[PDB]
């Protein structure tokens, strides 16, 4: 029964006091430097972001005041002997009260205040990175003492000094000889001395700060060399630049078969490039030219993970650890827009180049099939379904058709789409479920790839037309002499073959095999790898055999049945084997090799 | 062009100033309530954790003095019409001083102070959740008016008041009629009203706080129903209780075929339980892309970042660990040093567990291997350190020539019965033993006297190649060992050369092999395992230019002997038969991409091969 203690017999009989929220700083520093960032290496990323923000501030101030632009670069210095990493820029710089307000206060960012006083949102609002005010304190998880030397770019400002150890106290002083900008000296912790190595610093800078708007120098060498091609015009960027850019973001060496430069910003300011790898079997997320996460499996659907590239947006919501605010109230709109655009782009690619898209299909067909089954909204499934290509009975072999054009030639009277799932076209065209509708002039799609039977049930509908599985619907030998041959073949092949029938549509093949139970035909293929014992093969599927008397081999078996019964008994098994191979029910015909080899030696005994 | 601006020309001339770090409280509240927690529904998870911490504090206080323990419970009250959610517990409660110190201060946590005041670190140190002091302020993610009532459980405390809009200022007063324990009233935002429904609250509480240490009532519905069987001794929990918990974590209705209750404290404080489903793993589920962490009995939701090895994704369960470092948003510290050690420790235990399972019930493990063996094979190839490859290799089961059909052998015990000084493990790939016993490559090995393993399942050849050695013995395939190791001499030579004339575009070299007895021909490749890997998944004249199909013939075979007179008496038939002989070797090697092309030549061969009959 009901059991609750919630009640409203409670009132207020006190005096309304006025307390302002407090915040102890020791635990805040401990949280920032111990339990805020997943990886220890992001401190140089945050420092480079601060340097880039300072350089952007100086550039904006200079262009607003209308004078020359001096050298503005970020210099990373690493001294292995001293165990220190030094970052220095030529940004705006910071004064006494500026240092006290920005560096000495948690969550207080001067970048946000500068952005609020910009009132244009077009000059540098999309380039200022800092928004939280805790980025600098990420340097304390690697350093036992941080030395910051800054001097404002104002005409007359004096240099200052900033010492701290992360214990809630910082000793700011006065320094002379400070060059314009900010010079941050970091003395690494005993357990964090590995950041005093040039290799690690270069690796982290390439991982995070490879696309900084300003020159980045590590030990005196410029090492950015990547001008963020996702930010320029799609027509201005050449195709050759896309080749190495894909090799960088995807960490591959091949070429991209497709390249989509998406820049339309209806929901969010998106500057993204999407690549499709050539290697038949994961998009980098960026915010203001700073990497957020490499995998970024949240912005794109799981079935779209096969594409590579970059997605850059300056309006995405970021976590305090500068990572993606996954499953935010706003990110889901971006996922649908990206998903619809790629589907629209793929559809356009199919029309522009059918053969290229057809080749592209089997490389990543399992991804589209995965999308339909894992999709929740039915309308979403219809979008991916437009990307599917299938072979049709009314169209010759080797060419594929999509669902949309299949319904284009669909009869007006009928309302449902018929699809048949078979290992290959040859066996599909002979199944009795297929010619059941061949009496009428209907058209059926032939399904070949695996998991394709799985997705059609989940799709269950296309363009208001239901998908109906066909399975669930339900010169020549004399006639007299051919029949007596049929009875003999039903004795020697009694177990394997249910019945043998005459075929009038053969030119050079002595015999094929036909199945009644395509549901169990795939069972035969899956058991080829394991437990393909010949004796048990007959009971599993019970294959049916069809032959033509016009063939020479069939015409030869007439005399072989009596003159050489031993050779005939081995040849009829061999003819059955080739029928199995031609229809594709057997992947590797290793079993027939042993019997074929001994068949040939007595096939030439009189030569 | 190496230029740098870094120098040490700077010197200090002034006197250092004394300063302390500050903090913008309003901006801190904005950060916590807007850009701290990715998922907006974790606010009641944080508040339920706070209620559990308060209840644990009260229980510890009331057992320290050893008196009666009153009822302990957590109530989730939802009022859809008012658009409010109530979270009331019967914990210690808070006075005016505690309300101002804890609730009014960011990062100030009374649980951490209580933990440090324990002076024993043995009773409640492992079961207090709050450690940061910002968990409460997650309520401002959905609430524009947070209303908290609290009163300490001290003998003679009085109720109080707590109002805040998240604007950096909060109102505290005195309230009469307050019952013992903290009561929290949350007034939901206009855009966050979805938490004023029973279904959403039930879903999120099930998502995070099923295993709280106290009864949790959602509108009078006690919804724990699972007392965290991974806490008590492994022997205490029964088999039937394992199933009920397995249905929850795995979200499946089947039974677990294996159960590993792991509880260690030396490397890490781990209370983990692992289940292996008895159902056949879905071949679609394998293609698409495990365990759920618990820390102080709350779910962290870090299924990503493969905390468990990728090949171990087939097991379901929970890994409880009170020492893993959580970040502010209460998720994992991804790619940390400690979490990597957790993956290594868990991998060794799971590998050791399966080894013991194989030695316990070989028949049961044989069924287990044929179901989840693709994961072990996938793990070996994707492993980057050699040591773990042998650890997974002990889980592999193969059947060998020495043992009868249907009996599987491990790599370790196969290496136990080798010769005195043979540093070579021999394996052969074929769909079945019958097709492996009669394979020409195994026939050539009958000259030697060594035990050889048979590889039946798919991707098994690639697995041995990636392992490449086991127990300091190399893994040499049967095909590879051929290359590294009747008819008169005269007549064979022109037959030898003539085949090369007709198969110049297909075969590179053909040479005599006396090892073969009942096979007319055999084809050997240097990297046969790679060649089989090449042509199967990633995929005639163009194929031969890269594969180098070195064919071999057996002069003692009747068919090769028959090629003597057929090469001269019936020259037309000789070329066609050799093409069949050459193609037959490929099938024995499994290098045929599509045998549908060869049957047409095969069928028309039989027209003229026996046309005289
Ligand atoms: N090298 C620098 N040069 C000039 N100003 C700086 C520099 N580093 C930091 N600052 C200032 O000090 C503030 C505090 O640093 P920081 O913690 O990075 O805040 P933020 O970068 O603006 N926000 P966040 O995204 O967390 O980094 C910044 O907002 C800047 O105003
Ligand atoms: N329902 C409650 N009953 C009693 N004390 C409470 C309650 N909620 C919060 N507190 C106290 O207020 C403090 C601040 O809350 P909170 O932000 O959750 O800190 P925390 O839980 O200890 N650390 P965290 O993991 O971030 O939640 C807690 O540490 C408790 O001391
Ligand atoms: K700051
Ligand atoms: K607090
Ligand atoms: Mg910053
Ligand atoms: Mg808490």
């Amino acid at each position: 029964p009901l059991h609750s203690i919630i009640s409203s017999t409670e009132s207020v009989q006190g005096s309304t006091s006025k307390h302002e929220f407090q915040a102890e700083t020791k635990k805040l520093l401990d949280i920032v430097a111990r339990s805020l960032y997943s990886e220890k290496e992001v401190f140089i990323r945050e420092l480079i972001s601060n340097a880039s923000d300072a350089l952007e501030k100086l550039r904006h101030k200079l262009v607003s005041d209308g004078q020359a632009l001096p050298e503005m670069e970020i210099h990373l210095q690493t001294n292995a002997e001293k165990g220190t990493i030094t970052i220095q820029d030529t940004g705006i710089g910071m004064t006494q009260e500026e240092l006290v307000s920005n560096l000495g206060t948690i969550a207080r960012s001067g970048s946000k205040a500068f952005l609020d006083a910009l009132q244009n949102q077009a000059e540098a609002s999309s380039k200022i990175i800092g928004q939280f005010g805790v980025g600098f304190y990420s340097a304390f998880m690697v350093a036992d003492r941080v030395e910051v030397y800054s001097r404002s770019a104002a005409p007359g400002s004096l240099g200052y000094q900033w010492l701290s150890d992360g214990s809630g106290v910082f000793e700011i002083a006065e320094a002379s000889g400070v060059r314009t900008g900010t010079k941050i000296i970091i003395h690494l912790k005993s357990d964090c001395k590995e950041f005093s190595s040039e290799a690690r610093v270069r690796d982290v800078v390439t991982k995070y700060s490879n696309f900084v708007s300003f020159p980045l120098y590590l030990n005196g060498r410029r090492m950015n060399t990547l001008q963020a091609i996702w930010m320029m015009d799609p027509k201005d960027v050449g195709e050759w630049q896309h080749e190495e850019f894909y090799r960088y973001v995807a960490q591959a060496h091949d070429k991209p078969r497709y390249t989509l430069h998406y820049k339309t910003d209806a929901p969010l300011n998106i500057r993204s490039i999407f690549y499709v790898p050539d290697m038949k079997p994961s998009v980098a997320l960026y915010s203001r030219k700073v990497l957020i996460q490499t995998k970024a499996t949240d912005i794109l659907p799981k079935w779209l993970r096969f594409i590579r590239g970059v997605v850059d947006s300056e309006d995405i919501p970021l976590n305090l650890s500068r990572e993606l605010l996954q499953e935010s109230a706003l990110i889901r709109k971006l996922r649908d827009v990206l998903q619809q655009r790629l589907i629209k782009f793929f559809i356009d690619q199919s029309k522009k180049d059918a053969e290229k898209y057809a080749k592209f299909f089997e490389d990543y067909g399992l991804f589209m099939r995965e999308g339909i089954v894992t999709a929740t909204e039915q309308e979403v499934k219809e979008d991916i379904a437009k990307l599917l290509r299938y072979e049709s009975s009314a169209l010759p072999s080797g060419q594929l058709t999509s669902l949309s054009e299949y319904a284009s030639r669909m009869r007006a009277g009928t309302r449902n789409i018929y699809y048949l799932c078979a290992p290959n076209r040859h066996l599909a065209e002979h199944s009795p479920y297929y010619e059941a509708m061949k009496k009428k002039d209907t058209e059926v799609l032939f399904c070949f790839e695996q998991f394709d039977e799985l997705t059609l049930l989940h799709l269950r509908e296309f363009d208001k037309k239901k998908l109906i599985s066909v399975e669930t619907d339900i010169e020549c030998l004399s006639e007299k002499e051919t029949e007596e041959l049929m009875a003999w073949m039903r004795n020697v092949l009694g177990s394997r073959v249910t019945n043998v029938k005459v075929t009038l549509r053969l030119d050079t093949h002595p015999a094929m095999v036909t199945v009644l139970e395509m549901g169990a035909a795939r069972h035969f293929l899956r058991m080829q790898q394991l437990a393909k014992t010949q004796e048990e093969r007959a009971q599993l599927l019970q294959p049916t055999l069809e032959i033509n008397p016009r063939h020479a081999l069939i015409k030869k078996l007439n005399q072989l049945r009596a003159s050489e019964p031993g050779l005939a008994q081995l040849l009829v098994d061999q003819i059955y084997e080739n029928a199995m191979i031609a229809a594709g029910l057997v992947d590797d015909p290793r079993a027939m090799v042993g019997r074929l080899n001994e068949l040939l030696v007595k096939a030439l005994e009189r030569h």
